[PDB]
């Protein structure tokens, strides 16, 4: 009747046509997401940076390159999971997306998660965090590492955004993130 591929494409087409928030006026290309539509684990960030915007792909910038390594160091191949963000359009001067802008785009993420139906989601960053606590304010630093019960029994593991490890290069910091990723993997349901 219908395939996951087709539904994601519909999401994709509606995004390219979206003008729901101010961010549509700035971006060069929308960044929907990429990966395995059958992964049991999804990674979600904040939004498009300069490279993402140019390639229309997620996490291709320096932060993305770093994320690739964290995944590799967690026994994970990019091609095996799915990667996306809370907002699809790049804000001017890469400023942080406004909560309003965040609220307007969210329905897309929801559909994506709906289509993939994963066992666990990793929230990279505070923005990714807000989305899973209903926009509410929460300190990424205080909650990182603690599993959150989300819809359909799915678990969300919040952790730091790769962008942070670009800034602070301490090994302790990298170890914590990896620890959090391992944590999420433990929630993937055994075969
Ligand atoms: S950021 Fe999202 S809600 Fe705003 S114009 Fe882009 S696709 Fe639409």
């Amino acid at each position: 009747m219908y395939t996951r591929e087709e539904l994601m494409e519909i999401v994709s087409e509606r995004v390219k046509k979206c003008t729901a928030c101010p961010l549509h006026l700035n971006r060069t290309n929308v960044v929907v997401g990429e990966g395995n539509l059958d992964t049991r684990i999804v990674f979600v960030g904040e939004g498009p940076g300069e490279e993402e915007d140019k390639t229309g792909r997620p996490f291709v910038g320096r932060a993305g390159m770093l994320l690739t390594e964290l995944l590799r160091e967690s026994g994970i191949r990019r091609e095996d999971v799915y990667i996306c963000n809370v907002v699809k359009c790049r804000p001017p001067n890469n400023r942080t997306p406004t909560p309003e802008e965040q609220a307007a785009c969210g329905h897309f993420l929801l559909a994506q998660i709906e289509i993939i139906n994963p066992d666990v989601i990793v929230a990279l960053g505070a923005t990714a965090l807000s989305f899973f606590v209903d926009g509410k304010k929460v300190s990424i630093t205080k909650v990182r590492g603690n599993p959150i019960d989300w819809l359909g029994g799915k678990k969300v593991i919040p952790t730091f955004h790769p962008s942070y490890l670009l800034r602070n290069r301490s090994n302790e910091l990298r170890r914590i993130v990896l620890e959090d990723i391992e944590k999420a993997k433990s929630f993937i349901k055994k075969e």
